[PDB]
């Protein structure tokens, strides 16, 4: 055969990043809650972020509100705790 061909430039170039599909997704503040949203919820009473499910104050607990947990600590002497002899 009998050919030839011109064309050709040098090139530097940093590999590219693994490009992410989400652009930005923000995790809920609530306890028990592994959810996110392209937005971020912020509450205007205790400036915390959380997901449109919880995004209500009372929904995701708030601390602000003016409603405590209807549960204590739990204070019990623990029973049948101990070395038992025989
Ligand atoms: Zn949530
Ligand atoms: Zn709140």
């Amino acid at each position: 055969g009998s050919s030839g061909s011109s064309g050709c430039s040098e090139v530097n170039v940093v590999k590219e990043r693994p490009k992410t599909d989400e652009h930005k997704s923000y995790s809920c503040s609530f306890k028990g809650c592994t959810d996110v949203e392209l937005v971020a919820v912020i509450c205007p009473y205790c400036e915390k972020n959380f997901c449109l499910r919880h995004r209500h104050q009372s929904d995701h607990d708030c601390e602000k509100l003016e409603v405590a947990k209807p549960r204590m600590a739990a204070t019990q002497k623990l029973v049948r705790s101990g070395p038992s002899s025989g």
